């Protein structure tokens, strides 16, 4: 059994841990929590084989700059989630894009453009925009909702294959 190290990053108000809770025990959290660093591991059957889903959470505080670029010496799976409820988060993705690209020292890397809060009527980011950026980033776009559980597992199963594609 291999442990798939996946790191979820993004802006504040996207609800990163919300997707995790939805994927672990199948539940949508309403209350927001300022998570600094939480550990989430679960054995799931991916591609037929039992794999260990290692999900590490990150803080939304831009004050820990010396922590963001500290142990990020290694990285197998990156998760860039954005919310269509806020256009700033969509633009903030560009900052993380170059940030990670610079730290990774590479361009090609298994990634997925996932959008949360897609069921919210506060659509500030249209679908065309996401597809446009996805084409430039070179990664697929997957609309996901934690409130209605809109294909959550499908957004993970894809990334796992991408990693295996990059490796073999
Ligand atoms: C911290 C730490 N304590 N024990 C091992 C590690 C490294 N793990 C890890 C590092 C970066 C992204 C994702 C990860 F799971």
């Amino acid at each position: 059994m291999t442990e798939y190290k996946l790191v979820v990053v993004g802006a504040v108000g996207v609800g990163k841990s919300a997707l995790t809770i939805q994927l672990i025990q199948n539940h949508f959290v309403d209350e927001y929590d300022p998570t600094i660093e939480d550990s989430y591991r679960k054995q799931v059957v991916i591609d037929g084989e039992t794999c260990l889903l290692d999900i590490l959470d990150t803080a939304g505080q831009e004050e820990y700059s010396a922590m963001r670029d500290q142990y990020m010496r290694t990285g197998e799976g990156f998760l860039c989630v954005f919310a269509i409820n806020n256009t700033k988060s969509f633009e903030d993705i560009h900052h993380y894009r170059e940030q990670i690209k610079r730290v990774k020292d590479s361009e090609d890397v298994p990634m997925v453009l996932v959008g949360n809060k897609s069921d919210l009527p506060s659509r500030t980011v249209d679908t065309k925009q996401a597809q446009d950026l996805a084409r430039s980033y070179g990664i697929p776009f997957i609309e996901t909702s934690a409130k209605t559980r809109q294909g959550v597992d499908d957004a993970f199963y894809t990334l796992v294959r991408e990693i295996r594609k990059h490796k073999e």
